[PDB]
């Protein structure tokens, strides 16, 4: 599909067996999800943006389904105010910017 | 153009007569640029990101050219980690997400 940017580009995703709303975010290197209790091993990480840094948990090889398009990669979990789909998964679903 | 996302979507912009590099950021409502001198009046404002809120200078109706496309709108100037072009100007140049 084609998503205009009049409004936040929020879409439904499926991760860890849950449905959630997330931003398709070309400004995010990595994918960052709101606090959730995923199983498996993780590594601590810190990621920075406007206002400073937050501490997140890095999970690897996590399956996410974005508007029916499957993707698998690194997902960061932490106290973000919004679920963010970053470029590491946007490339996997064939997402491009066009103007 | 069609921009893929295996690399950061960095582009050259012209603002206040000066060339700068900026990130096309579909996850940003607003356009926030690093500290710089801009002509015209401004008002203090606050904006929040992943790490908290910062103080910015708000310049309204600023001319800004993004890869040869003209936009005129609000530009926030402050301690952002990177120059970001948000949806308020991405819409003006006709940018959409496609997958
Ligand atoms: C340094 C480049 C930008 C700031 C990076 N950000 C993604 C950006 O889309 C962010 C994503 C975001 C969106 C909403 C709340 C918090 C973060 N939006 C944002 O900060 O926008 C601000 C400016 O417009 C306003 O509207 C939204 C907030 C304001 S981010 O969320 O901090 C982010 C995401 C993944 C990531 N991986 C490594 S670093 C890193 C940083």
């Amino acid at each position: 599909p084609q998503i205009t940017l009049w409004k936040r580009p929020l879409v439904t995703i499926k991760i860890g067996g849950q449905l959630k709303e997330a931003l398709l975010d070309t400004g995010a290197d990595d994918t960052v999800l709101e606090e959730m209790n995923l199983p498996g091993r993780w590594k601590p990480k810190m990621i920075g943006g406007i206002g400073g840094f937050i501490k997140v948990r890095q999970y690897d090889q996590i399956l996410i389904e974005i508007c029916g398009h499957k993707a698998i990669g690194t997902v960061l979990v932490g106290p973000t105010p919004v679920n963010i789909i970053g470029r590491n998964l946007l490339t996997q679903i064939g997402c491009t910017l066009n103007f």
